[PDB]
């Protein structure tokens, strides 16, 4: 449809991030009016982002999961249902350290925690991911706890796309609200019978 | 503009022809994208005064006009203040200066007891308590509006504690209509959202350049 057309300045440009050892990265999610993710007419925008993006973190792109303490499983996933079927790609598993036991198929991103910060260094994880992994651009899909923090990174993330839905998901669902103000430019607005959508970029 | 186009099915006098005891109320709003409508625009400010004119009341909570001393104004509307406390005063508010200056009117004060301290030119909306709730019976306290002051249509603009309420309230609110603006107040701006799930219908949207409006109607 138009919405292709809607999307292009935001997808990966490729002479923008080539000759840098940090990957394209977009923000990606679906909330509700009362900025909740959780507790159509989407999927079409989701698939096609997804297949403009080599790795997506949560041809076909290949998943990225934040695992620091180790306890998921590729091993009777779903994930690993689509790969055997020969219509998935496995995963890279973001860790602190070398697991004791790996798995078939699985990568192993080993990413360092920064410092200041008690969580881990997103921006060198996004270079782990593109020099070690071939990982030229990223969506990050969620996570509102991801989301919370990527908001924050504006020498980070090169585009960010929300989808709003036109209902209240009750103050209980889980929320991305930043923790301080974010300023937005670039803004592009396109809007569905019962959704709109949200193209920017993050100021500073 | 295309605006009033747009918002035209969702005033008062699109409602129609029936008379209703209880008044036309519309809830709107303007948040950022995380459902803040404080912190922790152009068009925007010409819609509701538009929106304004076209109500004969505009509702706010105690705290809305204590946090802002809003005008309320746009001839124009009666200004509605829910004050149960009664901490709230006229004399010496915007809202008294705008009378002052016949640039708006005086406002209508919700209590829940006989006023103690009555102030020239102010009228006192002496509303029954919801046992269920403990707070004022929002169904009554329009209705009174309209008997008793000859308030046909009222424009609640807030106070999220307001409209947190009023949201579940398919009873009572005739139209929906949220400017969502681009940008992040952040996590500890007051945010807009109801306790439970609240579904819309008859939905239209419509796109400004750093904007968008929502009209609808709740489920
Ligand atoms: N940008 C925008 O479009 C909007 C901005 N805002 C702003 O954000 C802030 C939000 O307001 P907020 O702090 O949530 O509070 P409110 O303005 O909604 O008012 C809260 C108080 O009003 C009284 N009240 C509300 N409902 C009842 C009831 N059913 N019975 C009795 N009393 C009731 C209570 O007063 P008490 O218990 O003290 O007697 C309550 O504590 C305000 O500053 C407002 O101006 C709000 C809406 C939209």
């Amino acid at each position: 449809e138009d919405l292709p057309q809607f999307l292009q300045n935001y997808l990966p440009n490729a002479g923008q991030t080539e000759n840098t050892i940090v990957p394209f990265v977009t923000l990606t999610y679906a909330q509700s009016l009362d900025a909740r993710v959780s507790r159509p007419e989407t999927k079409t925008m989701t698939h096609y982002l997804r297949h403009h993006h080599d790795g997506i973190l949560v041809n076909s792109p290949r998943p990225i999961i934040i695992d620091t303490k180790q306890k998921w499983r590729f091993d009777g996933s779903k994930m690993q249902e689509l790969f055997i079927k020969r219509q998935g790609k496995p995963p890279i598993v973001v860790v602190t350290s070398e697991p004791i036991i790996k798995e078939q198929h699985v990568d192993y991103a080993i990413c360092p925690i920064n410092d200041t910060t008690k969580l881990v260094d997103w921006k060198k994880l996004f270079e782990i991911l593109k020099e070690e992994f071939n990982i030229r651009s990223v969506m990050v899909e969620g996570g509102a706890n991801v989301i919370n923090q990527l908001l924050l990174r504006s020498d980070i993330v090169n585009s960010l796309i929300i989808t709003i839905g036109s209902t209240f998901l009750g103050s209980s669902g889980t929320e991305v609200s930043p923790p301080q103000t974010v300023n937005l430019k670039d803004m592009s607005w396109w809007k569905g019978i019962t959704d709109v959508v949200l193209c920017a970029r993050l100021a500073d």
